[PDB]
């Protein structure tokens, strides 16, 4: 890609990477992304449980933003806006606009970016370092917007890019995972697991 920025995860210095829960679908499940391919399957506006880990130190207030783009090569040009309906449903919920579809949790000082040269849409999260149990950031993202809606993704998959760097601007810790949303999130992993395993079949 010349026109947008590479999508390549850091995971490098600072070996940092985004954990999702995970757990196997009886039939269905609220969570579930796939590690192989790495994509995530959720509910509309279902919680999306995400884990910010690090191997080496962190500054103390670095700044992990996570942004949503358009993976989809054929549309990569095409930038998600709000549904008219989206916005006239809900105008104030939790510090979030309907602007954005992407929501974060327990935040405290985030900032919600958009430009008026560029018009980009990503939320930022200050760093709140680890608790004596977990040793990792843990951070809530809800998506107020599914695949589904024709008038929004128009059955176009997307990307979220949660990035960790200082003021100064370096990325320490900056990966890219897959989210979709259809209100059948073990049915979407057990379904693309399922149907990815066999591969074809008949053919002629
Ligand atoms: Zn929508």
């Amino acid at each position: 890609s010349s026109s947008v920025p590479s999508q390549k995860t850091y995971q490098g210095s600072y070996g940092f990477r985004l954990g999702f829960l995970h757990s196997g679908t009886a039939k269905s499940v609220t969570c579930t992304y796939s590690p192989a391919l790495n994509k995530m399957f959720c509910q509309l506006a279902k919680t999306c449980p995400v884990q910010l880990w690090v191997d080496s130190t962190p500054p103390p207030g670095t700044r992990v933003r996570a942004m949503a783009i358009y993976k989809q090569s054929q549309h990569m040009t095409e930038v998600v806006r709000r549904c008219p309906h989206h916005e006239r449903c809900s105008d104030s919920d939790g510090l979030a606009p309907p602007q954005h579809l992407i929501r974060v949790e327990g935040n405290l000082r985030v900032e919600y970016l958009d430009d008026r040269n560029t018009f980009r849409h990503s939320v930022v999260v200050p760093y709140e370092p680890p608790e004596v149990g977990s040793d990792c950031t843990t951070i809530h993202y809800n998506y107020m917007c599914n695949s589904s809606c024709m008038g929004g993704m128009n059955r176009r998959p997307i990307l979220t890019i949660i990035t960790l760097e200082d003021s100064s601007g370096n990325l320490l810790g900056r990966n890219s995972f897959e989210v979709r949303v259809c209100a059948c999130p073990g049915r979407d992993r057990r379904t693309e697991e399922e149907n990815l395993r066999k591969k074809g079949e008949p053919h002629h």
